[PDB]
């Protein structure tokens, strides 16, 4: 019963560091995290920003979302961000990622009261 609020922080903040530490983030923090327990997960991004300014997002810019639900918001400022994506030799358990640093708007999903972030929909 983890709350899917409490999901989105283990799956998508790390605002404990600017940008992408090093070569090496993307295969700790896609482990640490617990996205590499059951399936090497294939592509997650994680936010370099305050978890403040990320909840804020949630009254930001409202687009549509990739499923076609309307609960979707887009940063109105770029954000500190890092994409990791499973390399094509990466064979489960051994779960290897390339680490790449962006500054994008980033767009998420938000349900509930409080009205929060559950969902990593896009970057652009
Ligand atoms: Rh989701
Ligand atoms: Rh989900």
């Amino acid at each position: 019963k983890e709350t899917a609020a409490a999901k989105f922080e283990r799956q998508h903040m790390d605002s404990s560091t600017s940008a992408a530490s090093s070569s090496n983030y993307c295969n700790q923090m896609m482990k640490s995290r617990n996205l590499t327990k059951d399936r090497c997960k294939p592509v997650n991004t994680f936010v370099h920003e305050s978890l403040a300014d990320v909840q804020a997002v949630c009254s930001q810019k409202n687009v549509a979302c990739k499923n076609g639900q309307t609960n979707c918001y887009q940063s109105y400022s770029t954000m500190s961000i890092t994409d990791c994506r499973e390399t094509g030799s990466s064979k489960y358990p051994n779960c290897a990622y390339k680490t790449t640093q962006a500054n994008k708007h980033i767009i998420v999903a938000c349900e509930g009261n409080p009205y929060v972030p559950v969902h990593f929909d896009a970057s652009v």
